[PDB]
């Protein structure tokens, strides 16, 4: 059922809280290729707060750390998380509605409507509480023409690396993970479907996407036109400990997974990346054998030349109609907890449970290097 009114465009930005927001729009910047886009902090009158923006294509993110000693908010969550997504902003259309439908629903408001303004025009704003400590930020622009938001000034310093640097066609988000406790995946998803009005887009449970040793299950919730979709995942029965669980003991608790990003000439982008020096996960020569053995009975062609594939450690997997290509980085900090996805899509806009299988698999690899793929 269409929803009455409101409407969520599309993902408008994610916000981190690191412990050091200027390291980490550099890491972001050098090794991902993201160039700088805004900037607030002391030099702009910002005392509690800095951060720096940062962009590519239509990605922004947000990296803020707090500015003075003994700050409670973000220095709790610093400690408990880790560097890590605190806020994943949703560009809409009617955000008193939308505000107004959760709370009648449910929903906790951690900031009611409020409206900012500079000499490009307003913004609207709200923030709900969602799974964890993450929140969402709607962002509803009124006649809004600046290139990011009200009360962030151009950049600190232009990085002169950069524009030496391979660029690396990241064009914008294309979903978001967030992982849940045990048991806590359908409570995480129905929080969507009650208080946003999004819907059921895909799911996967353990008898589809397991290893010999562990499992998960997952949810998608997407908006009603798609162009937000959500994997919410929850640890499932297996001899060893699941990479969610895993998750969930670093994180000490919910939150965000993954960020995948969309490119439309992937080879291209992990070639760059990989000379930026960003790591990515590994699979094994076997499953590209038995792809070029698949992909001669399939349907689907696919384009991209299979070494190139082979060679940069990306994954396929397609249906009747078109295919996906996926790969996962190393985790962006030490506790294994945040990672990144470089997707591109052929004629596909859904999800592969291939594809989650050898991405599962790729990842439980490394949390067994890491000591925590443990018999349960
Ligand atoms: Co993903």
């Amino acid at each position: 059922a269409k929803p009455e009114r409101g409407r969520f465009l599309h993902f408008h930005s994610v916000t981190f809280w690191v412990g050091n927001a200027k390291q980490a729009a550099s890491f972001y910047c050098s090794k991902m290729g993201f160039e700088p886009l805004a900037y607030r902090g002391l030099e702009t009158g910002s005392r509690e707060v800095v951060s720096h923006v940062i962009k590519q294509g239509k990605i922004v993110f947000v990296l803020s750390s707090a500015l003075n000693p003994w700050n409670k908010e973000m220095g709790d969550h610093l400690v408990k998380h880790g560097d890590g997504v605190k806020d994943i902003a949703f560009e809409v259309e009617d955000c008193d509605y939308i505000v107004q439908k959760a709370r009648e629903r449910g929903a906790k408001i951690m900031r009611e409507p409020w409206v900012e303004q500079d000499k490009f025009g307003k913004v609207k704003f709200a923030v709900l509480q969602t799974y964890g400590d993450t929140t969402h930020t709607l962002v509803e622009k009124m006649n809004y023409i600046g290139q990011f938001l009200p009360g962030y000034e151009a950049p600190a310093f232009m990085d002169p690396l950069l524009p030496k640097l391979p660029k690396c066609s990241l064009e914008m988000i294309d979903h978001i993970v967030g992982n849940q406790p045990d048991q806590e995946m359908v409570s995480a998803s129905e929080w969507y479907l009650k208080n946003l009005q999004f819907h059921r887009f895909w799911s996967v449970d353990d008898t589809q996407v397991h290893t010999e040793y562990s499992s998960l299950r997952s949810i998608v919730v997407a908006n009603y036109e798609e162009s937000i979709k959500m994997p919410i995942n929850e640890p499932a029965p297996g001899k060893k400990k699941s990479q969610i669980q895993e998750y969930v003991d670093y994180n000490g608790g919910a939150g965000v997974q993954h960020i995948a990003l969309k490119t439309e000439d992937i080879i291209t982008a992990i070639r760059h990346l990989r000379e930026r020096g960003l790591e990515f996960l590994s699979v094994p020569s076997t499953y590209y054998k038995q792809l070029r053995e698949k992909l001669k009975t399939a349907k689907i062609k696919v384009k991209e030349n299979i070494d190139a594939l082979e060679e940069l450690k990306i994954l396929v997997d397609y249906d009747e109609k078109g295919y996906l290509l996926q790969i996962f980085t190393k985790p962006v900090q030490d506790r294994p907890t945040l990672f990144l996805e470089v997707i591109q899509r052929h004629n596909h806009q859904g999800f592969g449970a291939g594809n989650f299988n050898s991405l599962f698999k790729a990842f439980e690899e490394e949390q067994n290097l890491r000591g925590n793929l443990t018999n349960m």
